[PDB]
């Protein structure tokens, strides 16, 4: 992989920048956000998704789209309605892959097309402990052994080994269409020499087969915790 040296074109600031690798970057749009600007609104066909949710849910799903809709812009893509698919998933415009995520204090798109990006799957959470109980139901007991060892003691790797289950779901399901718990994937992390940044993999314990390519065997994504933000993605 190789992440860009930090803050190089025009990064400065960007979080998502430090978990995509120089190579992917030409082929792929971005656009994050730590609020939600006012008088943001969703498209009319976007609207009945969150018509009667709270205006913190509002809130969420009407920025992370506006995100989604600078990314697809930025590709020379004309805004389109993201809506979702039967297991939740966005549904993208003819020939596009994506990711959409959002928590307290970020909301973030990345996009590309399906000719160059085969899929994306990007989380983000806030950088604290889990509840208790948590790691326990979203991590296998070999994973849990060894991140003590691969990660820096002084972050919350529970955290972050949720965040990169989520991620790894996101990019496995366009492919896929299958549910992927999180007990099917073992994941194993490596840390860059800076200590806030890193590698993972996420090793398939089921059936990986996919609707149009070779089978999904293993996903490779990188980590960061930045700004009180913990950040995966993966990009195949
Ligand atoms: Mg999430
Ligand atoms: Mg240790
Ligand atoms: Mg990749």
């Amino acid at each position: 992989s190789g992440l860009v040296p930090r803050g190089s074109h025009m990064t400065v600031g960007t979080l998502v920048a430090s978990v995509l690798p120089a190579t992917v970057f030409e082929d792929l749009a971005y656009a994050e956000l730590y609020s939600d600007p006012p008088g943001l609104t969703p498209l009319p066909e976007e609207a009945p998704l969150i018509a009667r949710s709270v205006a913190k849910r509002r809130n969420e799903f009407i920025t992370v789209r506006h995100c989604a809709r600078i990314a697809l812009d930025q590709l020379g893509v004309p805004p389109a309605p993201i809506l979702k698919g039967d297991k939740g998933e966005p549904c993208w415009p003819d020939g596009m892959v994506g990711s959409l995520t959002h928590c307290a204090g970020y909301r973030g798109a990345v996009v590309g097309r399906r000719d160059a990006v085969r899929s994306v799957g990007i989380d983000a959470e806030p950088h604290d402990v889990l509840p208790n109980g948590v790691l326990d139901a979203i991590s296998l007991p070999a994973e849990r052994a060894d991140m003590p060892r691969t990660m820096p003691a002084a972050l919350h790797w529970d955290r972050i080994l949720f965040c990169a289950k989520e991620a790894t779901y996101k990019a496995w399901f366009p492919l896929t269409k299958r549910w992927l718990g999180f007990e099917d994937a073992h994941i194993t992390f490596e840390t860059d020499s800076t200590g806030w940044t890193g590698r993972f993999v996420s090793r398939i314990l089921i059936d990986g087969s996919t609707l149009s390519g070779p089978p999904l065997t293993t996903l490779r994504g990188r980590w960061s915790v930045e700004r009180g933000l913990v950040l995966t993605a993966i990009v195949l």
